[PDB]
């Protein structure tokens, strides 16, 4: 089959313990669909537990031990979770764990720590004499004690925090001073050095902390037996890290693990820089894509449909992007807020769904919907294109992006899918029609639009081709009756 991958959270999920449960219960499904990855939120243990997981407190508590006020995480116990991975494997389902090394939120205790300021702004300028602030560092992991990991965090761990507990300023970042302190590089060039985002930031130029993420790095992919990795912030974590990271968790594990990097920038050639700095040894999420698609939406039909996928990673690199509509920084609310509109949605994943470049994503919030803020389900639209994609979306590709508003691309099916083949066609404005070629040996077939948007048959003439057509701000996808 086609290669899917599902983001299966998203921001605002109930924090009811039930969430590796509802994986569970949905892998069977899901597999069935076509969905053959599962990227998991967070599974360790937040600063509380109805953190996402991204305020990252103990990378070895799974929902296991008894901190931060709660056993399991916002989503269950660590049981629960191998359970719900067990349900993925039965199926041949692949789970990529999400990873979050930059930074460590919650900690158990502050340390007096010799800071500098730093502009926010720029955090390459000092903007202050060295003081002492009271620093939160000190992870002992208390609930934990040294269970999978005797690894305590301290002060020198960090290259900085953003709050100081003696003093309570806002607005504030300060690197910690020491022998070999600096922001790490390197990192995401916005505000002069983007090393800092949040909370305590890891010293990723620290020999025992590269050691020990390295380690967890197995002891994660091991104990819950990974077959890769949604790397979080990695714009904000030293790119040779990150590389390095990788590969040694791929030799001391002897496991392939696919990981795509969260490198959220709209802007290709910060996504090739960073690309080339990690070798090219694993994939970006598309996000350039995902704001052409943001733009597309909010254009109302005015964008050049046929520059859909200009600047984007999916055109020059496919194989090293992972292509998505919406995440959950994306969603609406948060802090990314690029939402693409309902509407536009169902062209967004036949994009991603039905071509043969890049490795495509399906977004829990879009497909089971954000019900926080009225985002509906969009599971009876997604699922149309899932199967399109599961059952037709193979063979040769012929391209349209020729027309402003109406653009598709046709797969001439293989062999090895019986009835495979299809011919995607969306506008963001008024419908119309297009002629495109399916293959030859399609003659005579007679084809359905298998969203259901167009009603009626098209059947394919002696040349293998047909003017397809589709409704106004919508997709068709046509496949053989
Ligand atoms: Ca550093
Ligand atoms: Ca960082
Ligand atoms: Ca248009
Ligand atoms: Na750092």
């Amino acid at each position: 089959t086609n290669g899917t991958m599902m983001q299966y959270f998203e921001w605002h999920l109930p924090n009811d313990g039930q969430h590796w449960n509802r994986l569970r219960d949905d892998a069977s499904n899901l597999r069935n669909r076509g969905i053959t990855a599962i990227w998991i939120p967070p599974a360790w243990k937040g600063t509380s537990q109805n953190d996402v997981g991204y305020g990252a407190y103990d990378l070895y508590d799974l929902g296991e031990f008894n901190q931060k006020g709660t056993v399991r995480t916002k989503y269950g116990t660590r049981s629960q979770l191998e359970s719900a991975i067990h349900a993925l494997k039965n199926n041949g389902v692949q789970v990529y764990g999400d990873v979050v090394m930059n930074h460590k939120g919650g900690a158990d205790a502050t340390e007096n720590v010799l800071a500098v300021e730093v502009n926010p702004n720029n955090r390459n300028q000092e903007i202050s004499g060295d003081y002492t602030i009271e620093a939160w560092t000190k992870f002992d992991f208390p609930g934990r004690g040294n269970t999978y990991s005797d690894f305590k965090w301290r002060w020198y761990h960090f290259d900085g925090v953003d709050w100081d507990q003696s003093r309570q300023f806002q607005n504030r970042i300060y690197k910690f001073r020491g022998d070999g302190k600096a922001w790490d590089w390197e990192v995401d060039s916005e505000n002069g050095n983007y090393d800092y985002l949040m909370y305590a930031d890891v010293d990723m130029d620290h020999p025992e902390v590269v050691n020990e993420l390295r380690r967890w790095g197995e002891w994660y992919t091991n104990t819950l037996n990974l077959d890769g990795f949604r790397i979080d912030a990695v714009k904000h974590i030293k790119y040779s890290f990150t590389r390095d990271w990788l590969t040694h968790v791929r030799n001391a594990t002897g496991k392939e693990m696919f990981a795509v990097a969260e490198f959220w920038k709209n802007d290709l050639g910060a996504l090739e820089n960073y690309l080339n700095k990690t070798n090219w040894n694993h994939s970006v999420f598309d996000v350039p894509l995902h704001y052409n698609l943001y733009n597309a939406s909010n254009s109302g039909g005015n964008y050049d449909m046929a520059k859909l996928l200009n600047g984007t990673v999916v055109q020059k690199h496919p194989m090293h992007a992972v292509t998505f509509v919406d995440n959950h920084d994306s969603q609406p609310g948060e802090s990314l807020e690029s939402f693409v509109q309902e509407w536009f949605k169902p062209l967004a994943y036949a994009l991603i769904l039905t071509r043969e470049q890049g490795y495509p994503s399906v977004f829990y919030g879009d497909y089971y919907g954000i019900p926080t803020h009225s985002v509906p389900a969009m599971k009876a639209k997604i699922d149309p294109i899932l199967e399109a994609r599961q059952n037709f979306a193979y063979g040769t590709q012929h391209d349209y992006f020729d027309h402003h508003n109406i653009i598709g691309w046709t797969r001439e099916g293989n062999t090895t899918h019986p009835n495979s083949g299809l011919a995607t066609i969306m506008s963001d404005g008024p419908g119309g029609e297009k002629w495109m070629y399916v293959g030859q040996n399609k003659a005579g077939q007679v084809w359905h639009d298998i969203t259901g948007n167009k009603p009626g048959t098209v059947t394919i003439n002696a040349d293998g081709w047909a003017n397809f057509s589709v409704n106004g701000g919508s997709v068709s996808i046509w496949v053989k009756r």
